[PDB]
DNA sequence: GGGG
């Protein structure tokens, strides 16, 4: 197809139009089905962050993408573009003609490093809607082009901007819903279904969350998630902990993250 | 319907 840049896209003409974007932030799959992310590419970033938003609609779970990490890379058809409150907000039914594929930006898909895997052909996504699609050359270069950026972004920026989440020194006082960007010091497995996740942020502070085992398997111990939509469990009492919802969503960050390899240097049990 |  004809594949637009996400500045680039039309505002304007009633047409469906297609793209490549990196995934930088998600929520989980859920039943209000929907699927929103934050997605950036080229012409569109935090330059002398910002981003466009992407939602999916789907009348199936399985028909939705699940992001594990920020960083791999997503490209969708048949997406109609819309203006929702300032930023450029890209919507696609996949239950009608739109469809959307992933392709991991890492030699290996979050899944597949979990398994041990090598990957098939890569310019083989690692998980799609379609019906067992494919792409076409005039395409590998596209893909090619946007992981180098990808990297060249995530290295020397933070891509989860300083006023995307909120430091755990301040989760006590939010009213609400949040997002976290912490380094899990502990996975502790407290039964057949859950861990219990110990986290620790830039502020210092020290939080707990339960995550279950399979929502979430990419999980580990040393390694840094931002925690999409989080609550402060008000009943706390010796532990303090945060509290996921369905939509809540564990990420991690391809290799080259700047962010996630500060923290991993800077916090520390 | 989208920060649900």
């Amino acid at each position: 197809y004809e594949y637009v840049e996400l500045a680039k896209a039309s505002l304007t003409s009633a047409q469906p139009q297609h793209f490549y974007a990196v995934v930088i932030d998600a929520t989980f799959p859920y039943k209000t089905y929907i699927c929103s992310l934050k997605i950036v590419d080229p012409t569109l970033y935090l330059k002398q962050s910002d981003y466009a938003t992407l939602v999916l609609y789907a009348k199936r779970f399985e028909d939705l993408p699940i992001i594990h990490r920020a960083g791999d890379i997503i490209r969708v058809h048949r997406a109609t573009l819309r203006l929702y409150n300032g930023q450029r907000q890209f919507n696609a039914n996949v239950f009608y003609s739109s469809s959307w594929a992933l392709f991991s930006t890492d030699k290996r898909s979050v899944t597949q490093e979990i398994n041990n895997q090598d990957a098939v052909s890569d310019t083989t996504p690692f998980s799609f809607s379609s019906k067992h699609a494919t792409i076409e050359k005039n395409e590998i270069s596209i893909l090619q082009n946007l992981r180098k950026w990808a990297n060249q972004y995530f290295s020397s920026y933070s891509v989860i901007s300083s006023d995307m989440y909120t430091a755990l020194n301040k989760a006590q006082a939010q009213k609400g819903d949040f997002d976290v960007v912490a380094k899990i010091l502990q996975v502790h497995e407290l039964d057949e279904y859950t861990n219990e996740l110990k986290l620790k942020d830039a502020s210092g502070q020290v939080f707990y969350t339960l995550s279950l085992k399979l929502k979430f398997p990419h999980v580990r111990t040393g390694e840094v998630v931002r925690i999409r939509s989080a609550t402060y469990d008000e009943t706390s009492t010796q532990k303090k902990v945060l509290i996921l919802s369905h939509y809540s969503n564990i990420i991690t960050f391809i290799q080259s993250s700047k962010l996630a390899k500060e923290l991993r240097a800077k916090i520390q049990d």
